[PDB]
């Protein structure tokens, strides 16, 4: 199947998912000097007060914290977006070492990890129909660097022992995703795709400029997860990131001067 190893990783994905070589693939390098400030962007609105987390799941590629998206409980609006996008899950990509792990890069800089908060456009009714649309999804991306601990991350780190292997899940109610956000909502935005198979070109990317800091100990617990299932040979879940893809005919916009 697909994965991140030598034999089924990003260089091989195109054989089953030919859109991998398409015109609006993600991630990309964000060249900060070439991004254009757009005064037309409206402020970003992150409204997570009534988010309802439900469960955390190791899917063999990352872990997802899942939300109740049957009502507008946690939504993203404004910025480059038309309409309302509802939070359905978040997950991370991370490295085997602190010098790598992010999917997007900033002037070729790789961060230790990258958080993706995934939202679908409520005009399409549910996630599955949204990923048949060029404006179906909005993913809020946040970089992680290693430094001081992020207190709002610690409940996630502490449940990882219960979902070590592919297919395990655990209750994960009453988690507040606002505790994963940096102070500033300054961002870059561009049209792109899912960064894993099926690599569908449905995503408005919104990448925050300000990273959050997490401790060495917190990201080390990410690296103890497993890609394999229970009872199978252990393969640590590390380096589950896709490298930067060609920008092609795209412009990255900045919300800030
Ligand atoms: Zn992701």
């Amino acid at each position: 199947h697909w994965g991140y190893g030598k034999h089924n990783g990003p260089e091989h994905w195109h054989k089953d998912f030919p859109i991998a070589k398409g015109e609006r693939q993600s991630p990309v390098d964000i060249d900060t000097h070439t991004a254009k400030y757009d005064p037309s962007l409206k402020p970003l609105s992150v409204s997570y007060d009534q988010a309802t987390s439900l469960r955390i799941l190791n899917n063999g590629h990352a872990f997802n914290v899942e939300f109740d998206d049957s009502q507008d409980k946690a939504v993203l609006k404004g910025g480059p977006l038309d309409g309302t996008y509802r939070l359905i899950q978040f997950h991370f990509h991370w490295g085997s070492l602190d010098g790598q792990g992010s999917e997007h890069t900033v002037d070729k800089k790789k961060y230790a990890a990258e958080l993706h908060l995934v939202h679908w456009n409520t005009k399409y009714g549910d996630f599955g129909k949204a990923v048949q649309q060029p404006d179906g999804l909005a993913v809020l991306g946040i970089f992680l660097k290693v430094g001081s601990a992020k207190p709002g991350l610690q409940k996630v780190v502490d449940v990882l022992d219960s979902i070590k292997t592919k297919g395990k899940s655990a209750d994960f109610t009453n988690f507040d995703p606002r505790g994963l956000l940096p102070e500033s909502l300054d961002y870059w935005t561009y049209p792109g795709s899912l960064t894993t198979p099926p690599l569908l070109e449905c995503v408005t990317w919104i990448v925050l400029k300000e990273p959050i800091s997490v401790s060495s100990e917190q990201v080390l617990k990410f690296r103890k997860l497993n890609f394999n299932g229970e009872g199978e040979p252990e393969e640590l879940m590390v380096d589950n990131w896709r490298p930067a893809q060609p920008l092609k005919n795209r412009q990255i916009k900045a919300s800030f001067k």
